[PDB]
Formats: C-alpha cells, structure tokens, sequence
C-alpha cells in the first residue's frame, strides 16, 4: 500500500484493451487530465457488470471535464478481450468505451492496497488522481457494494473547483 | 494504518461530547449497530462545518436503519464543547446530535491511516463499520472536499441489503 | 520452488472446473493413482490450445493405466469456465474431461517453480506424481514449445514398470 | 527530550496567535533577548487560566529587562484564537499580549520533554532561554500546580546579574 | 536519567551527615512525609552556601507541614562533615539542621539527571517528592543561580492542597 | 541451483573424453550451435547404457540440425575413458561419438540442480540450450527412467522453428 | 576436518567392494583391532597402483598383529569393482583382499581433511587408528608421492608396544 | 583500564592544588623527568595521611634524582585546598610541596584501573613513569595498607640505573 | 587480566617442583594461610636468580607469620628441575626451599595479567593473597627490576595486622 | 592449523640455538632448499632424545640432497642452550648439528596444528617444505612414537625426483 492522499499516485503500466485492441497504458499517459482509476474483482462472473457499463455510458460527462476513466482487474488482457467480445446476452461485457487494464502480475493492485491475498483478486477500489498525477481521493468498498458515477462526478467536480478557487 | 476492509475495524476509546456532556466512548459500544465513524480536520476554522451539521440534521435516517454516526477530530474534548457552545452566528458548531470524539493523543487517527504527520490533524476520512465490528467501507478525501450524507446512506443501505440477501 | 524429484509433491488445492462446474480439488484427492499435473500460460490466447485438447481427447490412454490428468493456469475458475464454453471452432477449449484448476493467487505456480514474476503467468511445466504422492518427473518448457502426450505416456508407463519390477 | 541546561535550547517553529493574528514564529526570532517559554496543558478547561493571564498582565516587568514570554499548548492556532476571543468573565483568556504558540504535531512538546504520551497534552513546564539561545533553567510541574511570575522574574534577573558580573 | 513527574522518584541510598554524625539514609525513610530533595555542586567553594543555610534556618516551616529537606552533592561524607565543622566565617557551612547526603559514586546524580559529565559534579537541581514517593516537581538551574525557600514552600503547599482538596 | 529457463545456461568447464582422448571442454565452445546437455548417474553400473548409445548412433540427426550432444556424470575422466575402453559385451560403453564430461568436483551438477546430496551423483537430467547460450528446456527424471532421442529431437526442432518463424 | 590425534577417529560408513561384492562398511566394524585407514586419489589412472597393491599383497603382516587395512577414494563402488576386475598387467588392481571404500559424497574425505576442493578427489592421506578407535597417526602426502608399507608397520608396531608397556 | 607496563602511561590532565593555588596539570608536564604518580582514597578521613605527608616531607630525595611526585584522589580541588589548610595537628595535611590532583570526573582513576565502582573512590595505586612517559611500575594495594617512600625510591633508583647501564 | 584487588585471586593449578620432586599444586592448597605468589621471566638465563634465592633464604620469616611463597614462570616442570639441579656456579638455581610452579600453558600468567604476548613469558609480577583466597596486593615490575623481601614482609604483616585489629 | 598441503608453509621466525649460539632464524632463510621442519615435545625430560641425535648424526645425508633440518619445541632458547650444554650422560642433548628453534610464544606450533592446548606443548609433528616454500608432507605422531630418518629421506628424495622428472 503506497497510495497516499496528496502524494503522487503510484505509477502503473501494463496492457489494456482499448476499442477491442491491445494497447500499452501507463498512469503518466493521463498527466494533464484528471483520472478515475478503479478496480473491480473479476471478468466473467455471474454478476452483471453494471459499474463498468455505467461509467461507459456516461463517459462524456467525464470527458467534458477533462477527465478520463480506466478500469482494472487482475485478469489477463486476453480475458478482458474475450469478455468484451462476449455479448451481454451471454453474460459478457459487450463493447465498451473505457480502457480495461490488466493487472496479471498483481503488482498494481498491491501498490494500490486493493489486493486480497486470500482471493488473488481485488476488492472494489476507486481512485481520483489529478492532472498533476496527485492522489486526491480513495474509495474502498467491500466486494458486494458498487460505486456511484454520480458520486464520482461530484468528487471530480469538487476537486477541480478547489483547484481553481482555493 | 491498521484499518483493513472485511477485517475488524481498529478499536478506539476516548472522551466525546454527547448532548453537551463529557462521556467515555469506545467502538465496542456500537457493536450490534452499524456505525458511520468519520474524521474532520479541526474545530474553530473559518470554514462552515456543513458536514457535521448535515449528518446531524439527517440522523433519524441513520437511526431508522440501525445506524449511528460519530465524528472525530484531534481537538480536545474541551475544544469540542467550546465549539458546540459557540453559536453558528459566531462560527461555532451550535448544538449537535452527533457525538464529537476527541483524538488528542492522535492514536485513533494513526490507527485509521487518516493522520497528517505534517499538519498534526487528519484529512477527511469516513468509515462504515458493520454491526459485528467489521470494516466495510473506507472513504478518504483530500482536505477541501467534503462528504455526501446521501452517498453514505446509499452505502449503509447497500451493505445491509447484502447482509440479508447475499 | 519446493518441488523435488523423489520428495512428496508440494500440496495444492483450489477451485477447478470439472465438467462445467466449480469443485474444490486437491492433490490428496489423487492418492492411489498416478497424476499428470501440468501448467499452461493463459486461457483465451490467439494460439489453438492443441496441447490441452490432446490430453483431454486421449484421456483414456491415461485412465486405463491408473493415471489422472489435471491442467492449471493462473486464470480464475470463471475464465476457465468461459473458455470451456467457447467452441474449438472459435479457439476455445470446448467441453473437456480434464479438470481445469485455477491458480489465481499464484501460490501453486510458485510452489511448483513455474511462475514467471515479470509476466504474471506460468511457463509450460509438467509434473508426474506417483500414487504415493511422490514427484517422479519434471518437464519445464520455454513458452512457445508444447508437450507430447506420447512422451508423457512413455514416462508414466516407465515409472509404473519400474514400480512393479524392483 | 533534547533540552539540556547550558546547551542551546531545542529549535522550534510553528504558528502562533499574536494580537489576534496567525504569524509564523520561531525560537531564533528571540535571539538578542531572554525568553521565558512555557507550556500549559489545554485551552478551554474549567480552570481559570490565572497563570497565563499573570504573565500577560505583568509583561512589562519582563520587557523592561530585555525579556520576552511565549506560551504554548498542543491546541491548534484556531483554538488559541477562539480562546483569546472568549472573555475572562466566561473563563476565556481575553485579549493577550503574549504569543500563543500552537504545538499541534506535538514535536515541540516532545523536543522539550513535556509531552504526556497517555493524555496527549503537556504538563506545566517552563524554560528560561538566554539571549545567546542557551537553556539556563527548567521548571517542570505536575498538572495541578501553576507557576509564579515573581519566581520567574527572580530567576531571569539572577541569570542576567550572573551574565554581567563574571 | 530516570526521574519523571508523577512516577515514583528514583530510589536512592547513601551516607549522610545528620547532626554531625554519619547515618545511612534512604528515600524510603521519608515515606509518609513530603520531601524536598536538592543537589548543590560542591563543598568548600569560594561562594557562601546561602541556599543550604536558608533551608536550615526555616526548617520548622517545612516540618510544620509534614515536609523534610535533604541536600546532596557528589562530595564524600567526610568532606561534608569537615565542611560543617568549618565555621561560616572561614568559608565553612557551620552546624546545620538539614542532612547532607553524599553521592560519591555519582549514581544518584545520574538517576536524577543532574550530573555534569565534564565537570564531575551536579548542577543546582531540586525535586519535590510526595508522601507516597511520587515525584511532583523538577527544578533545574544552571550553576550560578540558587533556589528560593519561599518558592519551594509555595510548591509544597500547593501540592498538598491539591492532594487533599480533590 | 542456478539453471532457469530463458536465462543463460550456467557456465561449465571440465575434462571430457572425446574420441578416446582427454580434452578441456566448456559450454562457450558450443556457442552458435544448439546443445543437448544431459547428466546420467554412474559409469560401470549393472544397467546397459542405452540412452548414451542411442544419442551416439543417431548423432547425425542432431548434427544435421546444427545441434551437439554432451553427456555428463560425476565420474572422473579416467573412469569415463576406462568405461569407453570396456566392450559393451562386458558392461562397458564401447567406443562412442558423444563427449563424456566429468563432474568430479560436483559443481556442475549442483549448478544444474541435478545433484543428489545423499547419493553423491546426479539424477537423470537433460537440458536444451540454444545457440545464444540461453536455456530453453529442463527435463528431470527420477533414476530408473531414461530419455528419448525422438522427444529430444522434437524439442530441439520446435525451438529452432519458433526461433526463426517469428 | 575433524580428525584430531588422540581423539576418536571421525566415524565413517559407506559401501565398499569386499571380495568382488558390495558390503556396507563402517569404522565401528574395526573396534577391537588397529586400523590402517588410507585415501588415494583416483581409480583407473595411468600409474600402476603400487601403493595399494603392496598393502594388499602384504596384508598378513598387518593381520598377524591385529591390524586391518582399508583403502578409500571418491570413486563409486562400481568404479572400484571394475578396477579390481581389470588385471594388474593391464593397469588395473586385479583381485585385492583389502576393502575399497567408496566416498562418492565426499563427506568422509572432508571429515578426514583430505579432500581437494579444486580437484574433486583426495590427496594421499593415511590414518592409524587404535583398537579403541582413537586416532594415533596422520600422514598426509602431496599427490606424486606414495606410502611405505614398512613405515606403516613400524608405526603400528610402535603404537602397540607403547600401549602394552605403558 | 589502559595502564600497561612498558606502554606510554595513560595521558591525564586536570586541576591540582600547587602551593595553595589552582593550576591545570597534565602528565606531559613531567616529560624529561621520572614521575611517581599515586592515588589515595579520600581527603578528610579519620586517619592521619602519613603516606602523603611522608612523600612530601621527603620530596628532595626524589628531586635530587630527577623525579617528581604527584598525589591524586577523586576529591575536588576545593576539598584538596581545604584539606591542605587544615593543620596536621587537627587531622589535616598542612602545607605540602606535592601537587594534589583532583579526579572529580573519575576518568583518570578509571584510566589507571584504580577506581572502585562500588565506593566511588580509588584504592591505593602507585605508578612509576619514566622520563619518556613510559609506565615502568604498578603497585596496587587494598585500602588499609599504605606505601613506603623507601621502596618507591629503591624502584626509581633501580629503573634509572637500568636505563643508564643497558 | 582477571586478577582484581579484594576479589578472589584467580584459581590456578599445575605442576611444581618441591624439594626436587614433581607435585600437583593448587591455589586452594594455601587456604588458611597468606600466600606470596610471584612470577619471574625464565629459567637458565644469564641473570643471577637473586630474588628466588633471597625469598628461599628467608623463608622462615614468612612461615613464622603463617605465610607461604610460590614462584612461577612459563618454563616446563622439567626445565625447573634441571635448573634446580644445576649448581649456581654453572648458572643454575641450586637447591631451593620454594616451590617452582610451571605455567607451560601460559594460562596462569594470562589470568594474572603478567603475560607478555610478544615474548612468550611474564614480566615480574608479585601477588599477596590472604587466608580466604582474596587478592590484597598487586606489584608489577618491568623486567629489569627485581623485588624486595623486606617490602614483601612489610606488606604481609600490614595486611595481617589490619585483618586482626579492625 | 594453517598448514595445508601444496600451500605455502606458514611463515615462522624466532630464536634458534645454532652451534651453541643464539641466532634469529626464519622460514624464508631456507628458500632454495628443501626443509625438514619437525617438532618434539620438551627439553630435559627423562626420554632419551634419539630422534634429534639421529637426524643430527645423519645430517650430511640431507645436505648432500640440498635439504636442511630444523627441530622445534616450546622451550625458551635459554632452555635449548642449557639442554645442549648438558652431557647425554647427565640427561642432556649434548652438542648437536641441528638448529633448535624456540617456540616460546606457542604461535608457531599453533600455525602448524601441532600445539596441545591442554599440555602447553606439541605432539610429534614433522613437515617437508620444498625449495619454493610449499608444504609437501605432514606427519603427526601421538607423543610416544618417534620418527624415522630413513622414511624422511625417502620422502624428500621422492619429492625432489617428481619435481625434476615431471
Ligand atoms: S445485466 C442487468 C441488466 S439486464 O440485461 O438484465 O436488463
Ligand atoms: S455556515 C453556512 C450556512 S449559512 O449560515 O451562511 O447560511
Ligand atoms: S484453434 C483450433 C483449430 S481447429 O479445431 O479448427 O482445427
Ligand atoms: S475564570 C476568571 C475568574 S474572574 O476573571 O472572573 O475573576
Ligand atoms: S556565608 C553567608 C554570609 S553572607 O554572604 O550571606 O553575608
Ligand atoms: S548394453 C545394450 C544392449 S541391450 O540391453 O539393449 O540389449
Ligand atoms: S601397471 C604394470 C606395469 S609394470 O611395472 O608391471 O611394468
Ligand atoms: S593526625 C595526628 C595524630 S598524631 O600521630 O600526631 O598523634
Ligand atoms: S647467582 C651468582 C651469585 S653466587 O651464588 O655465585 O654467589
Ligand atoms: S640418550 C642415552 C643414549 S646414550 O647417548 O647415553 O648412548
């Protein structure tokens, strides 16, 4: 657990699925933009992926405030792609507008203190990192409870307001 | 930082101001009830204490779901009392329905990983602890951004739903 | 890496997909039989899983000489199930008669000395464990090169011949 | 505790309330003058702050012999200000001519050996620091017993006599 | 050393000169009474021993409030006796009513944190110990400056008042 | 030991018997060619050396794919030469085309993790090393079971194919 | 190693060739008898084993004075047998009435302090051990220089006379 | 301590009483001269200082052979002076022509290995040091037994003759 | 050195020559009497052994005060005998009335702090041990300078007198 | 022990008796020739010194093969002389042609691993050092049993022959 508020967010890099393709992605790619970086447990469970979908549907509300969204699980990039290429009808994600980062080595998860050593995947963790790479907000949820796009928006808008008028 | 999701929330005890009086309070007093335990930086700043007030106004929405709310800063119990006995007109808290816990020794703050060694007070941290004493949720905000009573409610309701139907 | 020829094979347990269902599985369940226990890198890659298919399709050549086969990768059991439910025409596994063990936490791969720290998955490693639970054979292949069912059969038959005839 | 008679007094700096305003203050600002530097436990307690008032009210007996006085507790500068803006008729300090230094982080109290680990505040400790920045006198009192301005004057006058006459 | 306010005063024992005779003396002998225990630097110096005389002349004022007085230096008991047997006129102490404790080994001075490693004697240190053997007060003066019987009397009386009156 | 897949094979050197003569041999001599490097337990045992013979008879099949073969045991070079100079009829190896490396000091066996501390010799271990000196394959057999030239040939060919064809 | 004059000779055990057969042999088998215990470098070298031949051919000069002889090298027991089955005319040992002790593990050589770490065999070490198993003599020779049967007899005879006549 | 025969005598320096005055004195002041350096327990005891008196009264027997004498105890220089100003008739030293070295810190006594940790003074130690500052003699006596001026002279004379005549 | 005044003299034992005969001698044999224990450098040197002969000649003066005398050097007991058996004319000791203790191992000299590590023998050390085995006196002379019997008598008589008469 | 075959013989130096005279002798003085370096227990014992006399008598047989002989014990050089000067009739060595090296410090015996810590002397060790200072041979006899000059010649001639003729 290296993630500490008002300290630079721990650096990550890896392979993400972006618009159906493998792309290399790293935290510094988002420098100059605010980033919502969130973790979810696993691809292909029997629980509908409403969060990822929800952030995906409302991506323009983040893009209109100079904010990007990246989702991460410990699954491989190949699983992410397979999950994306599986139709929602069949319990897949369907096409998605948000990068799916793979944390196969588990190092990113550990560095963000969201890794569950017992399970080998993460809990539901969400991070708001500013345009300067500084961690501004940490949200950790026990597995069965998801996240509010509305509340993430409120938080992003609030830090940006604070940045300008403070 | 001992606070870990789905692990027992770190034990605390100390003096709180409750209904204008000094009372000893400890985490175990809340066993059997869900607890919203939150930290704020300092009493008597020039910023209106809207959060404490907001949780105070809407306390019955928590009590109707078997949930209590406790606020904490590193200020002494005496400061808390003085802040409470100072009218909102003059920048005080005014009377309040929520216990104000004092973390004078700073140990509670450290155990919850919300202490700022540089400042000697906390950031805005919020914790949702269940009826069995288990940490379910951790919310850490950089100083200038407050908390949503609505979002805390959503979270408490969600964990209780999960407790019954899961 | 605690796997040593002529020493008991490191104990392992985890969730496996056995005929489309999640079952807890352990090394000790194989006591009384020879076990071929092999690691492959990742589900859902763009290589045909010819080698896993081969062991599954020729499984009776193993069972008729008192031998089972168990496959393992670092993928979750949910990824394993989905891969199984992907037809071979689409580079999936199709239905399979061999258990697919999940090593999500990586402990089993590490105990077997097959984990790759920088990739987060295993290489191609195969282990032949006798009916007494003793490790008799270790085969470790760099990624691109697969394993022969005929060579595995030869080795199993030879240890068995060796067991019976002094 | 690094405070030693005839050694330089441990350096300190922090925010103080000086005539109703926040000013950064440091030990080195007192170079050239004697300094009486004393700790009291807590603002806003149910004891009249007779002892602080005494030093403030007789401040000229110190300034006319080249001596300043600085008070300190672990309270924040915001608590100090509020206490100052509480009239003596209501057990506040009323306006005061002596700086009230804040030791929020407790580092100054610890460096002076006056911090109480289990209470989170200091005891009653008073230090006489000469114009060369050297510690000449240490007075440490258990909580209930206060300090005499007359005794402090006597000690200051004696070190000064001693300084001039060999 | 080991002297801390509100902790038992560090135990000591040694030879003292009481009314012109060597007696074994210990801290525990004073249990049930308050004790003013002070250190002075050296016998036979070129300075008049005003402190020790003043405590001896006004002893009944301490005895009448259930308080004893013990003085101590690093000098041997033989030096103490000779100093007493030297008439005040000639730089001696003359007959005295206070015990003169010898701390030849330096251990007592070290335990009270008054020993000066480079000088081989103590600074001017004074300790107020209550009837239960708890240390209530620590006064440490740089060499040139002595102690006030009035002040000491005030502190003893204040601790006894606070003891009894709640 | 130090042998790891996709790392340079641990360096070795020693005396070998090549066409009936002692020659100094080293791993680096084989750079630019593939190398099958294998260990066998002991010369002069009561078992026919079928493995070593088979590799020697079919050597041209390795030479024609730019691959050399080296066999090794803990026996001395003198024992190797005598074993070669013993006719197969009488339990000897007879003339051979593969070098017989001596690992008298045991260091090579230890570096390859094939040494048996309680027996004083190796198990049956086989290593495939590429032309760049990188280790591609590790095969470790419990004592009774030998090695297949077909399998070895298959693995060499597969690594060379994958080398070239992307 | 641990071999020390007038201390018990370091225990050893292992497999030896005794009249064409493999027997387990230990130092304790020689209790009640003097033992000449010697090491030689290697079997099958290009020098006639005149040393070993001589002790064997002259064994009765030892047995008739209650003394046994054991030869040792790091060669395996199979190498020892092959060597014995090689005729003296052809460079071999021919039949021999002294056990050839195998030290494959090197432990015995190391306990006797005769092992050459750089070469992986022994120098020429001879040890005379009495009937109580106490080490009475150590003779260590650099490699090219052999031992004398007459000198060894003289020492044995001398030690026994010494035993008998005080 | 560090005092060793035929090694340089441990350096010392401190304040001594030399003809009624305080002088700083160091071991190096005696280079070019033999030095008799001795320790005695304490000033002002109830035994006449016959030892010290004797060396003082007989000093010319040392000076006429290029030898000086220094006496030391742990007493302060002020105690030494008082003692000197006490008449021999009254138990004191009377005037004395030998320096009385003060060892208040105890360091010198400890360097000479004569300090008694339990008593806080020295035993009776005498040291003969040559003109090059090399320690030639150590005489240590348990407390109740004094030194002989005739023996010390005989040793000094013996060391000088030895120096002169090889 | 382990010898320390007023502590038990380090235990010793060894072989002494007493009236031309080898006897085992121990420090404890002297319990109930005073012991003059002294070391000289070496037997058979060109210096006349005056000290040993002096103590020998005057032995009755010690025995009449219940005191024994033992002489020691690092020489073997055999050297002591030969030296005793060599006439003073031809550079020997001649018959002597004092035990000559051998410290061949050097351990006794080491315990007594008289051993010269660079020479392999002792300087001239003399020790006075009382009837309860407590060391009372340490005399260490640099090599050239011998010891006085008169001085040694004086010290013994002094220790015995102060033992008796308080 | 630091002596090791085929390593440089441990350096030694000391005082030897050579033709009745004290000379400083060093191992390096023997460079360019072979050296028989041997230890015996002690001078002046009741055992006839046959070994030393034998090597002495036959010294020309060594000198004609470019070989010197040095004898050592722990005795002082003075003891060696006296022993040499004592006629064989009266239990001495008598004139001898071989240097008698003194190892008074015991350091040479320790480096050679011949020192008996419990006796303070050596057992019977013999060492053959070549012309380049390399140790070629170690012979260690338990005390009673002496050494043979014929055997020692045989070994020297053997080492020199194998030095020359490859
Ligand atoms: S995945 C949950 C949404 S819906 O497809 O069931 O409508
Ligand atoms: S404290 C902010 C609310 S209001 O009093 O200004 O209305
Ligand atoms: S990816 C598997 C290829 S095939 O099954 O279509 O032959
Ligand atoms: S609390 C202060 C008491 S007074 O100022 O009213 O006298
Ligand atoms: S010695 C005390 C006498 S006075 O200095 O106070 O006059
Ligand atoms: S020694 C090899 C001959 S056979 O056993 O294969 O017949
Ligand atoms: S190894 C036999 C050779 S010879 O000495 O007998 O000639
Ligand atoms: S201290 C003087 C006493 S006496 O020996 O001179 O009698
Ligand atoms: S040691 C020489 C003195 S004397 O015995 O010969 O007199
Ligand atoms: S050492 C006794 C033998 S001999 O020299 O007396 O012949």
């Amino acid at each position: 657990g290296t993630a500490k508020i008002s300290k630079p967010a721990p650096y990550w890099e890896g392979t993400a699925v972006i618009d159906g393709e493998f792309k290399e992605l790293k935290l510094t790619d988002y420098r100059g933009k605010y980033l919502v970086f969130f973790f979810y447990p696993l691809d292909f469970t029997f629980v509908c992926p409403t969060e990822i979908i929800a952030f995906g549907d409302r991506l323009e509300e983040f893009r209109s405030i100079n904010t990007e969204v990246v989702a991460c699980s410990v699954d491989s990039q190949f699983t992410h792609l397979a999950w994306i290429n599986t139709p929602r009808r069949q319990g897949g994600l369907g096409p998605i507008r948000i990068p799916l980062l793979s944390d196969l080595t588990h190092q990113i998860s550990k560095d963000y203190g969201v890794y569950l050593e017992d399970s080998g995947h993460t809990l539901r963790g969400l991070f708001i990192i500013d345009d300067k790479g500084i961690l501004r907000q940490i949200t950790l949820n026990d597995l069965p409870v998801g996240r509010s796009v509305d509340e993430t928006l409120r938080l992003v808008q609030a830090f940006q307001y604070t940045d300008k008028h403070g």
